């Protein structure tokens, strides 16, 4: 009965991404009103992703000393605290602190949950399936966040989305306490291989780079696309919001189905095809003239990112099992660092490049990089 661990990881990722995507619509207007009585949003997101990026190696090393359950419960506690502060804080410094705490909790939950899933599902196929489900939960939380927040804001109040999220967080924490039971400290049997040896592995580097570039695609998509839309198509705000819906839906479907299909098609082949597809979709994005012209490339981008994630995340554990000690804190900390590497420079830089050179040139460069990195996944195939 280890499906409870999968449910806990699923819930943690879902609620974390739900908070990360639900805070967005409300705070900036209140910040502007407070200042009186676009860029700072990207600064908030960069802060959260950067704090998650810094914490990842530390949590990876910590999971080898105190085990997984205590980091998971700590992630839950920090995530609850950040949700409460989001509910009650109205200034900018407190909201920045809330974002940083949410980043720490994101690092804890993601790294420890992936490590626990890898350590529990030792089969190479079941591992792929369960982390495909976990990434599908991440995508589900991303997709549900904004509609849930808008509905609760219109129905009850501004604090309602965060209070309901905090109630769900308390339910998840009660489940964790009942199942995980982080009463004592349980060190792992074998000392983990240091990251200095892990970053020296070309295959782990290749998988991490594939994840990093695949996520960098959408990471620089998010803040630069609305400006280009308003400049060329003069599109409306609802059209801007709808634009990323195909990406989220395709990401959810891709994660859920390719967590299973990667082991059938071949993880290396799935990653190569995903990189090619995301490169082609990003190349085709600038040529669109209407939102209907971006419905298909966004779907391709989401599907390809789901392919790459749900293929490379299992391959990380497979590689660390094959050529390293069977401990998954450090390698999945590396994978989280790969995620945050794109998600942290996205908001901060994407605008800068989209202003220095044209948005079509930026997206052409990103797509060319992804296409050229696609053949590097050829080296991740198994000899037998
Ligand atoms: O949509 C997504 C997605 C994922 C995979 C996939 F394949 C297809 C789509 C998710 C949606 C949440 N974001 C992170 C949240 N976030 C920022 O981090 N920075 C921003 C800067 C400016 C404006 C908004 C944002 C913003 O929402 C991460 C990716």
């Amino acid at each position: 009965s280890r499906k409870l661990i999968l449910f806990i990881v699923f819930l943690a990722l879902l609620l974390d991404n739900m908070l990360l995507t639900v805070v967005v619509p409300i705070i900036p207007s209140y910040l502007y009103s407070i200042k009186h009585e676009n860029v700072q949003v990207g600064l908030l997101f960069a802060s959260k992703a950067t704090v998650q990026l810094i914490t990842n190696p530390f949590i990876g090393l910590l999971t080898n000393r105190i085990g997984y359950p205590i980091p998971i419960f700590a992630g839950f506690c920090i995530m609850f605290v950040s949700t409460i502060m989001f509910a009650f804080s109205s200034s900018y410094a407190f909201l920045l602190i809330a974002r940083s705490l949410q980043g720490i909790g994101s690092s804890c939950s993601s790294v420890a949950g992936m490590g626990m899933l890898a350590s529990v599902y030792t089969d190479d196929e079941e591992r792929g399936n369960v982390m495909g489900i976990a990434l599908g939960g991440l995508a589900m939380g991303v997709l549900v966040g904004p509609p849930f927040g808008s509905v609760l804001y219109e129905f009850v109040g501004k604090t309602a989305p965060f209070l309901v999220l905090a109630a769900l967080v308390l339910l998840d924490g009660a489940i964790q306490l009942f199942v995980l039971q982080p009463s004592r400290v349980q060190p792992e049997s074998q000392k983990g291989t240091p990251l200095t040896t892990l970053l020296k592995d070309p295959y782990i580097l290749i998988a991490a780079g594939s994840i990093c570039f695949a996520n960098m695609g959408i990471a620089m998509l998010e803040p630069a696309l609305p400006i280009w839309m308003m400049e060329t198509m003069c599109s409306r705000k609802w059209q801007l919001g709808v634009a990323f819906l195909p990406a989220s839906i395709s990401y959810l479907i891709g994660t859920n189905i390719f967590g299973i299909l990667a082991h059938k098609m071949g993880r290396w082949l799935c990653a190569l095809l995903g990189m090619i597809i995301v490169g082609v979709s990003i190349l085709c994005i600038p040529f669109a003239k209407n939102i209907y012209g971006l419905i298909a490339p966004n779907f391709g981008v989401g599907f390809a990112i789901g392919m790459v994630d749900s293929s490379m995340m299992p391959i990380m554990g497979y590689l660390v099992d094959l050529r390293h000690v069977s401990v998954y804190g450090s390698v999945y900390a590396i994978a989280d660092v790969a995620f945050c590497m794109g998600y942290a420079i996205g908001p901060s830089a994407g605008g800068a490049i989209a202003k220095a050179i044209g948005f079509p040139w930026l997206m052409t460069i990103i797509g060319i990089i992804d296409i050229l990195f696609a053949p590097l996944c050829f080296f991740l195939r198994s000899p037998p």
